[PDB]
This record gives structure tokens, sequence and C-alpha cells, in this order.
């Protein structure tokens, strides 16, 4: 499902044509975002317009019966605004002003009417996708009785994460994204699983930075590996989206391969079958996974796979110049480079390598770039790396040219 | 569409349906088209017949404001939940817990009709909130009962001018936020208030009003002319009175233009354009004048205007002038609207008066003002004859206002009331003698 | 579209109109609606007007096979190049140059009306080969033109299916692929036979047949009825004999459900599905059977189905076993069309006869058979006296066929041709009678 | 322009969706090849169902007057199952079944009732494209005076690409090229120029082929050197498309090559110098063209050059297995693949032959093609044909990584 997109209120004022055109291009490429948005700085206008002091407790808005009026006419001012933008460039849109977020009172006498997220309803939301309309949220929940009440736009935004299972969270601010405040080198991007620790470690990370990279860590460990959040700006939207660089911090989890030795390590033996099922020489070629995995048992050798075992790549280590025996990956796999993670890893752990692919192969070309010397013979490459022993590279190929036998 | 044209042309039959039908698609007004309030009841158990029929509007360009309730389902439910379903005054108690209720199957109801409607190519757009601003009715009697002090357009006019149907929720909300209920009958008055619609249709189950004393299924109302002989009628039950007075009280704020339609939910599509359908619309009309002498009307300039459309007068051989001059000197009664849109006059020598002239325009042909003449002259003159023409629109009208006709030279005599054999013949052989 | 609905309901009057209207868009459709041949002259001089006009059909969801000429064009062209443009017997001689001026005018003012159409939105499919195979009328009179042997449909419906007008050429091929020129009247005539559409209208300029002693455009020509008191009249010009005939002997090919209007193109979308329009519309019409005793029926139990159909024997009390009986020792005159759709019996006894029972299917009405027995009743009947029911379902029609109505006891004396004042009192006096 | 696609007639019988749904593609992304088509075995499976032999001279069918009406009748059909089959898919065909091609007799005694294209009438093929309609043509002809002359479609596809000048004109057939009918091998390259008259004395050249290359060099004679013609297999279609490679035979006019084996031959000296002044390590490398030109006449050496010096190829033939030792062509020639032409020449007269080209040439995929041996060092790759003795191959390596110094 395609994206969470938390607007802070400021934007809808102050660049309604970048984030209309904006998402308006999703919307004719045929993505569907489901945005959601605040209304700040407009509030606090209205309120002294009408002599009412804005008020906060602990970054929260105090927001008492009047002021509620005034916030609740903003957010669906605001909406409105943002949805007839969209129109106006041929966008389907469809203002959802309530009936989302349930809520109970975060503190009845600390806060007054607000609210604190206790669920969401998706009906309204999957509606407006399947009817071919852009869903625009203002984050707005509200009580089983019927009382709304008034509740922070980024945690909104968590909650609709979580549900949705979006692959891209978009945090749209003013700022851009996060810069080194000890070199001024723009992150653009965090690897959490590696980088989470030391980063926070950091004396340049201001607490304001912890807390934001530290609940942004809290959304993804429940969400995909393929899910990611990005602090960008709204001009540099459309690039960041798809672009790993772009102008803006890209935060994810970062991806996973598992060294194994043994099918003993295997958490499903059935979920290997599936896996080598996909080969080339056993989807109706004469060698049994069955037989295989006999084989393998009593073997020398390493695996690397990641979690679902979309690849799943084979060392055996016997024969100077270990084989590269079996590497099984799904198309997902090829498109999202998890080969090259894969090949990667076994770079660092094999300093040498051999192994044959077919001579037409859909992505031999990768695999050539990936080597240091081809040998063609009986439509098979010999493919490997790091042997640049002159006399074992004959050794290996005339083992090679010996097995078309 | 091909779709569009199969169901219009199947819900018209009398060329009178036709010409209405033309007259709002050739509203060069943009003024606003038609608040329609629905039961609750048809979105459970009509939704195609309810959705199909706003799916036409929608496609010939037309962008009603849809308002609906929620009444059956919720009581169903609280049941369900073992609550007892709880009314002062005809108002639903509403506490706490029964608001939740109510508002789950309000949200429901809702999109129920959104998605309905979507399916069918129709653009929707549910607007749950932040149309109806509402204090409390009675805080401790009622609890969250509403009381609507004002209606928020932005919503519907951004809806509409983006090209949606608007589905409303009757479903109000205090400045502060709390949702109230409040009553949809009352709601969709409202709506007409602020926006002042041509329509405004009310679906029933019951269907029309159907007159008591004769059966005669009551399709048309003029409130100036009849409101008050009708409510003074032994068949008329109480429920009508309050609903006829109801009715009246909102067309007295809004346009002559606007009206009122009480339909069941089938012939809709039909009643919404045809004037007959087979339900009840009001309006307000104006009140028909009877005047004995020239010197009553108040212009005479707008007496010659309204008798210039004649067939026998905006060229035929007897002038308008020369027949006021005959008028001033002359025993007759008049009939007509304060607009001279409808004219009748009736001479009163003879036994078996004549109707001298008879002329109203098209506007009053498709209000039938041309009945209300007639029901009046039925009342006044118990027999009567009148000629015309052979080809005029709407000969089969007054063929069917007659009790016997006679045709000669291009023109017809008609009478009624007078199914004496023999003074038929004095008529008739009179009316042949003068085409000489 | 508001557009198109609005155009449509322009052009209806009568429900009659709706009701056709109605069929032709639940009809056969869309293959079998009409062939209209263009006369090229129209390409040239109206080519916004034709195809505006195809438009409005194409978008009520209609689907006219298109197929057109090119006379004047082609003329002017030969002309340009110094040839003689050259006819025997109304045929153009068509040698090989002249055959390639023929063939590019041909397609030119092809894709000249496809491109027109496609502007307004409309899907067209230029067809200029492969629907007509020939053989050489004569070699060596005529050179290059050909004489139809067979029409192959698969383009034509596939441009149908696929959701595009089919606009043909009237330009036929021999099996080995020489071009023939083939005249587009009679190309039009084979398209008929072969897709025996509803309509087919041949455009002209001149327009309908205007009763040239009266001015009265004849709006409608059923032949078996009219065709031979037609022929004799005065005004019948030598022109309009041979089209009307031509227009016999094509029609006496086709069904029964076939017609074929002669139309300019301005009242053409009218024409096509109104009766009157103002352009002539001809059809072959009913033979109606004058049978003077149950004995000349075919078949007493088709007669008996036939009666049941009636208001006062479908569960009325007199059955029509009975009813039969009566007639037997009658003098009576039926007139029925072989279908025993539309039945007719007058009563001889009494002067001023009696159209005693008129049961005509609903069928029957749309397709106005009932016009034509009545036509021949009033042939063979000159006075001629009926009684229906007050709220019959075309009571209407009724009193337009009349001369004098009156009404009693929720019957409707009808009676025409008998002008004396007197012999109508003793009529009106016997139907009072007979209420009792 | 962008396309002229002729196809066979076998296709639309064998593969009317995979045809279908591809050029339902390019109507997609807005692009509207003219497709023409052929009817080639359907007609002949008639003939034969008749009991009548296909009878062709030269290549084409003699059409007599019967055989004319089957020929009409099975274009007829084949086009609109083709036009059926893309309306199916929502796109918008047009058949143009006549009023394209004008045409006289080809020989009246020889062939009866075929044609021979005088002209080419645009305006049905633009007003169709103009009105959102793909144009699908059928490759027959007409007289003045009306009569159908059969043409070659093959021809037909030729006179279009004439007029329209498209920027792509691919030939689908089955085959997926030309394969040379003596030894299998798929010809993937084919320069006019050079390879024209050698190629059509071949004994394996059937008629057929014959008639569709001659048409292609009456084509290509009139067009650009720019220009080019794929005969592809369907599937590869939207591949060769886009794709400047692609894989099926692609034919162009190309240069002829002429071997000299001593600057003596060259005509000019200063076009040979001028030419070599473009290479990567002369344009300011550390060598003069001057020096090496030195080294040249006393050297055994193979050069291949087009007239105009756009390409210059030098061989040398010391050291079993020759090196290709420079290879220096203009921009120009590597858009055209004058790179393809050259390696032909090369490949049919060095049977063994070795070559280096830089780690991240912009095209060094395509060498790893053309190589049956790759070697990796200092940033170059070493590539080879020909030369599978496990033994020699060692010798090339080493030296090569001998001389990296
Ligand atoms: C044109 C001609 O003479 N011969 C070919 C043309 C059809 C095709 O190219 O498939 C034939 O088989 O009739």
């Amino acid at each position: 499902q395609f994206a969470v997109i938390k607007v802070g209120g400021a934007i809808i004022s102050d660049n309604l044509h970048e984030l209309a055109s904006c998402l308006a291009f999703l919307y004719h490429v045929g993505l569907y975002p489901i945005v959601l948005h605040g209304t700040g700085p407009q509030v606090n206008g209205r309120l002294e317009a009408q002599g009412i002091e804005p008020d906060y407790i602990d970054g929260i808005r105090i927001t008492d019966e009047h002021t509620m009026a005034v916030v609740r006419k903003c957010f669906l001012e605001q909406n409105l605004k943002l949805v007839t933008a969209l129109e106006q460039l041929g966008v389907r849109a469809r203002p959802i002003t309530s009936g989302v977020f349930t809520a109970d009172y975060l503190d009845k006498d600390k806060y007054k009417l607000v609210g604190n997220i206790k669920s969401v309803t998706k009906e309204p939301i999957e509606a407006s996708i399947k009817a071919g309309a852009l869903p625009i949220l203002t984050s707005l929940a509200e009580t089983a009785s019927g009382q709304m009440l008034n509740v922070n736009a980024d945690v909104a935004a968590g909650e609709l994460a979580r549900v949705f299972e979006p692959l891209k969270i978009v945090y749209l601010n003013e700022k851009g994204g996060i810069i080194n405040g000890s070199t001024g080198e723009k992150i653009s991007m965090i690897n959490l699983d590696e980088e989470y620790d030391d980063l926070m470690k950091q004396s340049w990370v201001k607490y304001g930075t912890k807390l934001k990279i530290r609940e942004i860590k809290e959304l993804l460990d429940y969400l995909p590996r393929s899910s990611s959040v990005a602090i960008i700006n709204v001009q540099d939207l459309q690039k960041e989206l798809f672009t790993d660089s772009g102008a803006g911090t890209m935060i994810r989890r970062g991806y996973k391969l598992v060294k194994r030795s043994s099918i003993g390590e295997f958490p499903s033996a059935d979920a290997l079958r599936k896996a080598l099922q996909r080969d080339a020489g056993i989807s109706s070629g004469k060698e049994s996974v069955a037989s295989y995995l006999r084989y393998l048992e009593n073997s020398d050798f390493v695996s690397y796979a990641d979690e679902p075992l979309e690849a799943v790549a084979i060392v055996k280590k016997d024969t100077n110049v270990p084989t590269l025996d079996k590497f099984v990956c799904s198309d997902a796999a090829w498109l999202n480079n998890v080969t090259d993670n894969v090949f990667n890893v076994l770079r660092r752990d094999f300093p040498a390598l051999q192994w044959v692919v077919s001579e037409n192969d859909a992505n031999i070309a990768w695999h050539f770039d990936k080597s240091q010397g081809s040998y063609l013979k009986g439509g098979k490459v010999l493919f490997w790396y790091g042997i640049d022993d002159i006399n074992t590279i004959s050794e290996l190929v005339e083992n090679f040219v010996k097995s078309c036998d």
C-alpha cells in the first residue's frame, strides 16, 4: 500500500501549489497517498483575533471549549483548501474530517478537549481510494459519544502508518532533512539496524532529534522492512519518494542476511524447499530438492539468506576456489538488489569464488560485472573473482571444461 | 448517455411532462437545484431505486443536495444491545451511549449510499459533519439532542462546484464540537431556507396525499388559492394539516419558483420533473381574483396583453381593442391570477353562460393554473359552454373537462352540466348558425 | 449529457413519439436501426448539419449505417480534366479514366465525413471497399459500372460492435478485384435487404412531398391503402410518381416492419423517431380484410383470441363465446389485418351504423394500424357512431377522430359525419336510453 | 513519425495476443505505430485446401484472377482479426484496406495481378493517427482505373518507410532474425555496403529472403546513414523499439571497410592522422600520433577503415592471438554501430583475436557479448575470442598482467 503523508498546516497556507501539484503527480502516475494534515499557525492568529491567549503545557495545546471552536473551523477550512486545490488540478479528493480516529481524553483537566487515539477506522479511507479519490484526513479524533478532540498530527500519522503499513511515511516539514550538527553534512540516509546506537551517542544529536529518531525506530520495528520514513521539505518531495538520496533524510531499518552452515539452523526446512524450487535445474530439472538437501547435510557449506528466503546463496567450500553452488533469487529479489546485498557479503567472506551461469541467463551482464574473469563453453559461462594466480585459473577452467561430460 | 435517455423516456407520457422537463434543463438560472430528504428506511430497503434515481439527476447535470436520516436501523441495534429506545415529545432522548449507536449508524448508512452511487459512476462526497451548528434543545430532557442555530454552506458548495453529489447526515454540532442528534425533516428545511433550491423532495413510505372523500390522489396544491378551503375539509386529518402547514411556512420564505414534493421513493424520477407524477406537489402559486368590470382590473393594459395571446385575436378577426369595448357594457364575471398569466371571462347572458375568453400562457398550463380556474368555474357555473380552436395545443384537456363536444368549421363547441337532450340541440344549432 | 437530452426533448410532442423513441432504444437496436443514404451534394454543402445530426444519433446510442454517393463533385472534376460527363439510362458510363476520378472523389468525400464526425467525438470508420461484390452491369454499354451480386456484412458489423459509425462508399468490386461504380440509391436498397433496418432514410435537398393542391406536407403514406388514389392525383408530378413507385417496389421486398423516410438533412433527428416530422414517411401498411360472416375468418379460434383483449370480455360480463353467437345472426362488416392485431366490427342495422367492437393490441396502437383501420372505416362508412369507456387509455384519440361527443354514465358516445342537428338528438337519446 | 511495423501474416494467426498487447502498450504510452500486415500462410493454406500449387517466381506471387480473390478475402479477414483484437484491449484501430498505395502492373504476363507501387497517399494514415486510432494497413495497391494489385508486404513496408521517414522500422518475423541457413548462426548485423553482394550470392539465402533484403537495401539507399531496419521476433519488440541493441538481425547501409596493410595504401596520410587524434591516449596522451605511425611503418599489420575514416581498426599480427591494437571511431560511429560492422569483418578475417577495453567503457557489456573470455586487472579488461586452448589463455592473461607497468 503506498504512502501516509503528514502535512504540517504551515504548508497548506504557504505552499498550496507546490504541495497540490506534487500530490497531483502521484495521483496521475496511479499512486494514492493517504494525506493527513494539521493546522498550527492559522489557529493562533485567529485565537488572537478573538482575544483568546493561545495556551500550551508540555508542548500540547490546552484546547478549552472556545478554542476548540476555532481549531475545528480552521481544520475544516485548511482541509477544503487542499481538496479544492487538488480538484483544480484534476485530482479527485475526498475530505474526511471525522470518523477515522476514536479517542479518550488525554487528560481532561490538564488539556481539556485534547484526545488520545484509541483506534483507527479504515473503511472511509479505503472507500475513498477504491472510489479513485485521494483521502485528505484532518487529525481530529472523537469520543464514542461524539465530542471532537484535538489530537497531535504526528501521532495520528503514526497510528495510520501502523494500520495501513504503507511503503513510505513522509513527514513534510519546513526545515528539510536532518543535518549532522558537527560537519553540516545533510544526512540523506539512516539504516537503523546498523547506525542507530552510535548516532544516539553523538555530541551534536539534540534532544529533539533523539526523540524523533527514536519514535521513527519504534514505528519501523513493526512495519515491513520495505517501509521507510522520509523527513523532507515540500519541494524536494517528488525526488525523495523514489530517489534514495533526494535532499532530505530517509530513515529505514535496513535489511538482514543470515549466515547458516547447516540445514539445522534454517527455521523451516519447508521454507527452504520452496525457496530452492525456483532453480533452473530443479523446477523440473533432473535433481529433486529432496535429494539435493540430502547432499547438503553432509557437506562443508555456508548459506546466506534473507528472512523470507527471497534470495538464497550457497557456497560449497571444498575445492580451493569455493563454488557458489546455488543462488536462487526471485524476481522480487533482483529488482530490490538483494542480489547485490548477497554478493557483497559473499565477497567479504570469500575472497576467492567461482560460479557458473547459463550463457543466456536473463542477467548474465550482472554476473560479468561482479566477476574478474569469464570463460564460455557449451552454453555456460564460468565466472570467478579474486584468483589472479595465473595457475589456479588453468586448474579452474580445465575442470569446468572437463564437466561438459 | 444511452443509459440516461432510456430512463428519461420511461418516465414521460404527456407532453406537459416533456415541457416541464425542458424547463428544468433550460433553467438558465444558477438557482440551486434540489434538497432531497431521504428517510433512513430507504437506504436499507431501496438503495438501488434511490441511487439509480440520483444517478439520473447527476447524469443530466443536476446536483441535488441529499440529506438522510437513520431511524429504523438504530432502534434495531439498541434492542440488539438491550437498551430501550426512548422518546419524550416525539424526540429521541439521546444519552451518551445511545449517541454512539446513532453516530455509527449514520456513518454506515452514509457510506452505503456514497459507495452505491460511486459504483454507478456518480461522484459522491460524504459530509458527515461541519454543515449544521446547534445548541442543546434541552440538556436534561433530551441530553444530546440539538437545535439547529445555523447552516454552513461552504462544504456543500465546494462539493457541487467540484462535481460531486453531497450526501449529508442530519447531525449537528455545538461550537465546542459535541455532536448533537437533530431531526432529519427539520434539517432538510434549514437547508432549503439557506439554499433556496427549486425543488424540496421529501421521500416517504405513504406516497402522496389522497382526497379521503373521493380517493382522488391530490397531485398538486397551489396554496395561495387552495390552502384555506383544503384545511377546512371533513376528510383532512391532523397529520396532514401539520404537514401542509409546515410546507406553507417553508414556501412563504422561499421564491415562487420553489416547490415541495411528497412522494414515495419509486415515483421519484417522475415527480421531480413532471408536474403530475404519483405524489403530491405543493407550491405557493397566486390567488385567483373574481372581477365584474374593467374598473376592478388594476391595469387595463395588463388585461389587453393577456388577451392578445388568443388564437382568434393574435391576428384573428376580432381585435382585443373592440372586444374590451364590448366588455365595458356587459354582464360578465372574470377570473385571473395576479400576473394575468391566466384569464377567464364568463358572459352571463343566455342560460348556459359562455366562457367567452380563456387565455393562459404556457407558463400557466404547466403550473395547472388552468385547472385552478376551471375548478372555480365549475363551482360558480354549474352549466357552461365554450369554444376552442380545432387544433388548440391542449384540445385534449378541454375534452376531459367537458360532458359533450361538437366540431364545425375548425372550432369545437364544448359544454358541461347540461344533459337535457333538448337544450343541447339549441346550443349546437346556435353555434352552427354562427359560422355565417 | 444535458446537451443531448435537451435536443432529444425539443423533438418530442405526442406520447406516441416517446413510445417510438423508447422502441428504437430498446429495438433490435444497433445494427438494424437504419440505413441512411446520403447524396454527395450534402457532404459538400452541409457537412456540419449532417455531421452534427449523425453525432446526435451516435450520442443517444443509435448506429446508423451511412452510405454515400459523390455526384456533383465528380462532374466538376471531369470537366476540370476535359472529360465530358456521360450517361445512358440514368447510369454513368464509367470508362477507365472516369473511374479514376470517381474513385478519388469517393475516397475524399468519405474521409471528409469521417474526419468531420471524429471532430465532434463520434467514432467513425471509413469502409471504402469490401462490402459490395458485383458483376458488370453491361460491359460495353456502361463500361466499369457494376451490378451488386452480394453484400458482406462483417465489416459493417465489426464497426458497430467496436462502437464506430460505419461510413460506406457505394462502390462495388468483382471477385478478381476491379472496382465497379454502382448507383448509391440501389446500393442503399441492397444493404437494406441484407440488414433489414427499421428505417431507410433517403436524404435529399427538396425535403418531403408537399400536396401540390393544398400545401399540406404529406407526412405519412400507407401504400397498401393509399397508393392507387395518390398516383391518380392531378398534382402528383412525374418526378414524384417515379420516386413513390420506386419506394413501393423496394418496400414490397422488405418486411412490413420497414419504412422509408424522404427528408431534408435538418429535420432528420426528428423524422427518424417521430412519425410526423417534416418529411414524408412511406411504408406498406396493412392489408385489412373485409369479412361479413364468421365463416370467412380463417381461424375462428384466432378471432376468439383477438376479441379476448377487450375491457368488457377479458373478464367482463359478456363472454366472447356468447358474443360470437350474436354475430352469426347479424348484418355486419368486419375489418382485420392478417395477424388479427386489430379487429373492427361494424353493426349495420340502425341508420348511423355502430362500430361495435374495435379490439387492437398495444402493438397495433403504437404502429398506428388503428389509424389504418379508421381510414378504411371512414371511406366505407361516411357516418358512424361508437362508444368508448370514459377512461379508455386512448380516449383522446377517439375524440380526434370524431366530429362530436356525448358523455354519460362513464361512457362517451362518439360519431362522425352526421352534422344534421336532428339525427344527433336521435343518436344521443338512444345512447342515453341504453344505460337502463 | 514514430515507427512502421511490418507484421508477417503468420503472426496474426499464431500470436495475436502477444502482438496486440504489445501494440496496445505503445498506444497507451502515446505512441502511434503505422502497422502494415501481410497474409502469407493463410492464403497458401487455402490454395492447398483447393488443390492449387502456390505459385511464385522471383519471390513474388504469380497472382492470377482467382488467386487475387483468395488473397483479397484473406487480407480483409486477417486485418479485422487484428483490429478487433486491439479494440478488445481498448486500443482504437482503423482498418485501412485500400487507398494508400497506387500501383502499375509489375509485369502483366510474368506476375499477372501483381503491382508496383507508384505512390503512397499519406492522408488516411495521418487522419487516423490525428483521430487517435492505430492505422492497420493491408499491403494491397490499386491502379488508377481501380484494379487491386497484390504487392509484397515487405515491399509495401519499405514504400511507407520511404515516405514517412519514421524513426524505427521493425520487421516482425518468426526466426528472430535472419539465421545463416548453412551454420545456424543468427546474423545479428548486416552492413549492406560491405556484405550485401556476397550474402545474396549464398546457396542458403532463399528467394523470399533475397527479395526482403533487396527491398531493404533499396529503402536504406534513400534514407540517411543514421537509419536502419530491425528484423526481430515478436517478443523482443517492446525491447528493440527503445533499446539500441535489442536482439534479432539489424540491417543498415554502413560503409565499405577497406583493408590496408601499409601506410602506403592510405590515400591521405593526413586523413589517417586526424582520424587517430580522437584516441583517449593520443588526444593529449603520452604517445603522439606522429610516433605511433612511425611504429606502424615497421610492423606486420592489417587495418580496416571506411572511406571517411570515421572508424579505423588496426590489428597487429605478431603474437599468436593477434591484437586489435587501435580502434578509433567517432561518436557518430558508436551510435550507428560501426563497431558491430568492424567486428563482423574482424571475426571473419581473424578467427582468434584479443583486445583490451577500459573497465568502465560505456559499452563494456557489448564487448563481453562478443568475447569468449575476459580478465579484469588495473581497470582494464582483456577480451579474446576463438582460443579455447587452456594453455595459450594463460600466456594471454600473463602478458596482459605483465603490462600494467
Ligand atoms: C504481394 C505478393 O505478390 N505476394 C504476397 C503478399 C502477402 C504477404 O506479403 O504476406 C502474397 O502472399 O500474396
